RNA sequence: GGUCAAGAUAGUAAGGGUCCACGGUGGAUGCCCUGGCGCUGGAGCCGAUGAAGGACGCGAUUACCUGCGAAAAGCCCCGA
C-alpha cells in the first residue's frame, strides 16, 4: 500500500521488494510475449508499486536528513 | 375502274441539329464552425540545479499525436 506499510520499514527492506516486483514484472513479459497474459492491470500495478518503492526510501532518506 | 403516258408531291435518318424531360460529372452558391485576423489590455525573461530544440524509449494491443522519462499516458504530500 502506499503511504503506511512502505514507511515502516527498513531501506534494506526495500532493496528486497523492489527485487522481487521487477522479477514479477519480467515473468509477466514472458507470460504476455507468448500469451494470454489473462491480468493485464498487474503489471501496471506492479509498475506504480516500484514507484511506490522508489519514492519513499527517496523522501525517508532524506527527512532523517532533515 | 385497267394499261400506257405527262406532271406534281410524300415518308423512311447512318448520323446531326434546336427545345423538353430524367440522370451523371463537378464543386460554384447559401447556411454553419472546430480556424484565423487585427485592436485594446494584461504579462514578460529561460539556462551548468543542464535551457531553448531534439533522439531513443514508456502502452494488454501502439504506426501517428499527446503526456512522460528505466520511479517512464506517470510516483509523494497538501488544497479543492
Ligand atoms: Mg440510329
Ligand atoms: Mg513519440
Ligand atoms: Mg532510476
Ligand atoms: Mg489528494
Amino acid at each position: 500500500m502506499k503511504p503506511s506499510e512502505m514507511r515502516n520499514l527498513q531501506a534494506t527492506d526495500f532493496a528486497k521488494e523492489i527485487d522481487a516486483r521487477k522479477k514479477e514484472l519480467m515473468e509477466l513479459r514472458f507470460q504476455a510475449a507468448a500469451g494470454q497474459l489473462a491480468q493485464p492491470h498487474r503489471v501496471r500495478q506492479l509498475r506504480r508499486e516500484v514507484a511506490q518503492l522508489n519514492t519513499v526510501k527517496a523522501e525517508l532518506a532524506r527527512k532523517g536528513e532533515q
